């Protein structure tokens, strides 16, 4: 069920050199996850590999750093949602939250205040490794000279992916005691920011947004550039969401926690065929509307948006094909 605009549209890749670069990435990033075994993936292969195919003529050390963020926001996934309570994730996102707006100059023990909740503090937590991991790699963003301009849009997005969290636990608790769920609207409004690839877009403009002079270089209709840039973000995160959404319902359908699909279905009456059917649709229009914003941006981003233009195609259409399994097989080949 791809769509006319899925088959034509999907962005091209040159397999031998995002194998090239991915590999050539590979051993950088695997040293820096090393120090966070406990909670960081420690096979990142597919991982690396898929962020080259995002950013294929990145700077290495851009394509270093985005590979972190994406294998850290996987952790926070990981950890928000799969031996913790609920007050203790609401703890660790605000945890979260505080790291990255100190730009690297503050760790966990700053925060005693929101870490009283935990039994215990040592270095072998995964809360800890996710923290101190979160602490480096906002430092390491902070040398890059994008971040003196974009940092904050990151700031930004992830204080949203945290609120974005607290909401859902709250929906997900309600269910619990309630039976009730959020419209599908409610829910994608909400829920397309809390998924990594916003938060990885967000950090990948901090390493190669450049200047954009706002005043004399933006037209009409976005009359100040954090919108469209925002909008980027949300577009991105919106396709994304809908298909993790449909993956997610298919591995566990009879799984309670809100989900688009089991909202369509629980709320609007639709059979699973009928509510996978409109989220496709639905796919396809974001897809569709991530490839206008990005024609809009000024040319000192059109670098970036091809990034999150990438980011939205490959993990809506790519990322789960045989065809991608494959790469990856041949990716972790080129490795032994």
């Amino acid at each position: 069920t791809a769509t006319v605009n899925e088959l034509s549209g999907i962005p091209a890749v040159d397999r031998a050199h995002v194998l090239q670069t991915a590999l050539s990435i590979y051993p950088e990033v695997e040293n820096w996850v090393a120090q966070f075994p406990v909670i960081l993936p420690q096979r990142m292969g597919g991982m690396c590999l898929g962020m080259v195919a995002t950013a294929p003529y990145a700077q290495p050390s851009v394509l270093v750093e985005a590979s972190i963020m994406a294998l850290i926001a996987f952790a926070i996934d990981d950890i928000t949602e799969d031996t913790l309570t609920v007050e203790q994730i609401e703890a660790m996102l605000t945890l979260c939250v505080k790291l990255v707006q100190s730009g690297g100059n503050s760790t966990y023990r700053d925060y005693p205040e929101l870490i009283q909740v935990f039994p215990t503090i040592n270095e072998s937590q995964p809360w800890v490794q996710l923290a101190n991991a979160l602490t480096k790699f906002c430092s390491e963003v902070q040398k890059f000279p994008a971040a003196a301009i974009y940092y904050s849009i990151f700031a930004k997005h992830f204080e949203l992916y945290r609120e974005a969290h607290c909401t859902e636990l709250h929906w997900t608790q309600a269910v619990k005691e309630m039976g009730s769920y959020p419209t599908y609207e409610q829910y994608l409004l909400n829920s397309r920011k809390s998924i990594a690839a916003p938060l990885v877009e967000s950090s990948l403009l901090a390493m190669v947004g450049e200047p954009v002079d706002s005043e004399f270089s933006l037209k009409p209709p976005y009359a100040n550039l954090e919108t469209l840039i925002d909008e980027v973000l949300l577009i991105c995160g919106s396709s994304i969401r809908l298909a993790n959404d449909i993956r997610s319902f298919e591995r566990e359908p009879q799984a309670y926690q809100p989900n688009s699909l089991l909202i369509l279905m629980l709320t609007q009456g639709c059979s699973q065929k009928e509510a996978e059917a409109i989220l496709l649709k639905e796919i396809d229009t974001y897809l569709q509307k991530i490839e206008t914003l990005i024609s809009l941006l000024p040319s000192s981003l059109s670098t970036w948006g091809d990034s999150a233009r990438r980011m939205s195609w490959f993990a809506c259409t790519w990322y789960q094909t045989r065809d991608f399994h494959n790469f990856n097989k041949q990716m972790l080949a080129a490795l032994r």
